[PDB]
């Protein structure tokens, strides 16, 4: 058995979407068609600062000490520091401070998951500590970056958020993880883009509204929208994780959605699962928006420590990431927050 | 049991120190205390580009197939291309193009070591897949990079390089694999940089020279230089892996080393571990430099199939990434080269 043993965040203010039209920072008819109402924003926090915030809650709301951890896996989106510095070992040194890896995983919006596979996968493996810690956090607020307009699909936010992963006890049990990849939708985050040099390297950066123009004026007729293959894969690896954790979408209480705007979180994901709205975290998700890998455990621990789950509900928690790939996890809540 | 199935690379074309040093990149008497020879150099093969040609070499010398791959993990340390954009999917797109994960891994130049423990522990705790990918691939040919003056310690290289881990056979038997930080040295690569933004979004990038001259200016007396805190941590986890491997140093006919320049690999490996100078790959490693994190397959690519090293010999893998972390692997050859 694993088990989430702690659970925490840093969360920025919340910027008003209305705020941001009145600063001329988003769209009116962008706002009207997603239903954001705001986003988090940190104006200088740094983005290793917020997941050492969200860790050090984590841990100490665990039961486990310093001792108990194995590993520390950082995931993210988005630049962290200095080029060439280690993000993750900074995390280390300000939160567990023992000679234990600690490792960067990159999985886009599917970090947290990706990094939970691998602390499972790892405390299935080595029996040397019960436990491991897991973090992300990202802060957008960069040079250029316009984080209401850089996706027409979503607003980026700031966030920081860590779980304690252990054998001994928590309080969630992680029934299934699991993903699976389309990789032939790659090439949507690099149409009209040069690969050499990288363009961070020369000026050019979140530009995704741009390279999705430039997939809509090069897709081949005949061609099924890629929308319909994100939405396809994120319907298949949901049924195989709840048949991995035997449960039925009756037990499910809540299913813990990334931060998108309405149209596409109904089109990539609400639609394919018919997904009940009382289900939904939609009402969370529109004053948070898109963090870098944040979304699904901000999620989770919002609607524990709120009381809309307790113990005996299942909640399911599903991404998909640039690539493409969809995760989705399945966790029996134990025990009511504080 | 676990085995390296196969191995292979992308090796550009090897810039001579002389030509560096004559066209005004690498300072003469530099390349005199360094003892470099030359650095694999690519003008234009984007990153993921190397990674793919190392991963179809490495697939079909390996004995298995594109239905054995249960995952796919890319590592590296610089820029691969648009923000946003998967790396790794791309490699998995044009390499075993199965629904299967795909994940980058970042551990500085330990990237390929910590990619290939993720992998064991897959193999040992999910049973679905008999083998696993590894991949690295990076090219400092980027704006601004100088790559012969970022760092007084080593010339930066570029390559690709993959593995084939499996549970069902192979050329080698991966016998210990261990690693341990000191994450108190993460300051080093941070000295006298702002944290937020993140230099590259602020046109800063490899000034590895910069940040350790303002560590000398800022460094308390009575303090250990840091190159011992790394020599140090270097012996400890050879010590350890060697005692999980049950072998000694009377049996290890190759240490597999980082590409640094000579007084650098002396102080931080050679020395530590007093190694015999025929055990080293010091005109192999002079020849290339050092690479993000392919040093260590890339050396033992080397020894295997110039037939330096035969069925019954043991290998050790030693690198230290920034951070800093220190890591280890000792494999037996189990098979010869073709």
């Amino acid at each position: 058995n694993l088990y989430l043993a702690g659970i925490g965040s840093h969360l920025p203010p919340l910027f008003p979407a209305e705020r941001a039209v009145a600063e001329g920072l988003y769209d009116e008819e962008a706002r009207q068609s997603s239903g954001m109402r705001s986003a988090a924003v940190s104006a200088s926090t740094p983005a290793p600062q917020m997941a050492i915030d969200a860790a050090r809650a984590a841990l100490e709301s665990s039961g486990h000490d310093a001792d108990d951890i194995g590993i520390l896996l950082h995931s993210y989106t988005h630049h962290q520091g200095p080029d060439g510095w280690s993000a993750v070992h900074y995390i280390l040194n300000n939160t567990v401070d023992r000679p234990v890896p600690a490792v960067e995983i990159k999985q886009g919006c599917l970090g947290m998951l990706a990094s939970l596979d691998v602390a499972a996968a790892r405390l299935i493996a080595n029996p040397t500590h019960d436990a491991a810690l897991i973090t992300t956090g990202d802060n957008y607020s960069t040079p250029g970056v316009e984080r209401w307009r850089a996706s027409g699909l979503f607003v980026l936010a700031d966030a920081g958020s860590a779980v304690v992963l252990s054998r001994r006890g928590g309080f969630a049990e992680l029934l299934a993880l699991d993903s699976l990849s389309d990789s032939s939708m790659e090439i949507l985050h690099r149409a009209g883009e040069e690969l050499f040099p990288p363009g961070v390297t020369r000026g050019r950066g979140l530009n995704f509204a741009e390279r999705a123009e430039k997939v809509r004026e090069q897709w081949a007729a005949g061609q099924a929208p890629p929308i319909k293959n994100f939405g396809d894969r994120v319907a298949e690896v949901t049924e195989r994780v709840l048949k991995q954790a035997d449960v039925s979408w009756d037990q499910i209480a809540k299913v813990c959605h990334v931060g998108f705007g309405r149209p596409a979180l109904e089109a990539m994901f609400l639609l394919p699962l018919d997904v009940p709205e009382e289900k939904t975290v939609w009402e969370y998700a529109n004053t948070i928006g898109h963090t870098g890998a944040a979304d699904l455990f901000l999620g989770l621990e919002h609607v524990w420590r709120t009381g809309q789950v307790g113990p005996g509900d299942h909640v399911l928690l599903i991404g998909a990431s640039t690539g493409m790939e969809a995760g989705a996890a399945v966790v029996r809540i134990a025990e009511a927050a504080p």
